[PDB]
């Protein structure tokens, strides 16, 4: 399955790409996400909540992709138990000035809780938190 | 007139909740539908709201009416505010066993509820976690 959406924000590129960058602070953007640990320079321990028995289920991912103001993309490694990948890019908006963050989740509603927490984002950030 | 009222309880102690929620201009992380609070001394602050396209942002004075440090916080707009207002947010004793259940109550009156409980489930959420 894959989750897509998008937000223009009125800020810089870069400052929003810092926010995505750290891990460990993700499930408050992809709310559907437990934690994120950090357990190298490339790979973190993921979580999600999961219903009874299982409770929570966890796995590794690795960055394939990390672009300061550009890009920062992941993928579960081999085996991990839910297939996943999710990629967030920051495109210049056509408008005027102002940042497009756009992003793409695979595994293998979403949508709605996906475009709930970039508009949250989005407001956080162009009120000043 | 327009009254809401809910509470969550959260598995954290009383003074540490009441921490956030005591500081104003982090409000509107709590409560979404307020775009900013300001504060102007010790007790009055201004607050503002999105406004229909008709207007565009209303705002008005405020004073804190209450603060027991780690129990409660009301508060409630001053006379001629553009809209009237109050609120209250109680920070209490979990009858299950430890953790806090927080209380939100507020009113408002132009010249809800469904939101509230979003923002109070992502604040239990948030604490709960430690992000």
């Amino acid at each position: 399955t894959v989750v897509r959406d998008a937000v223009t924000i009125g800020k810089p590129a870069e400052q929003l790409y810092a926010v995505w960058r750290d891990l460990p602070g993700l499930p408050l953007l992809m709310t559907h996400l437990r934690s994120v640990e950090v357990l190298d320079d490339k790979r973190s321990r993921w979580t999600v909540e999961a219903p009874a028995p299982l409770g929570t289920v966890s796995w590794e991912a690795e960055l394939t992709a990390d672009e300061p103001g550009k890009r920062i993309a992941w993928r579960s490694l081999p085996g991990a138990r839910i297939e996943n990948s999710g990629e967030v890019l920051f495109r210049p908006a056509p408008g005027a000035r102002g940042t497009e963050v756009v992003v793409r989740l695979t595994y293998r509603e979403p949508s709605q809780q996906l475009r709930d927490d970039l508009m949250r984002f989005k407001r956080e950030q162009e009120l000043g938190l």
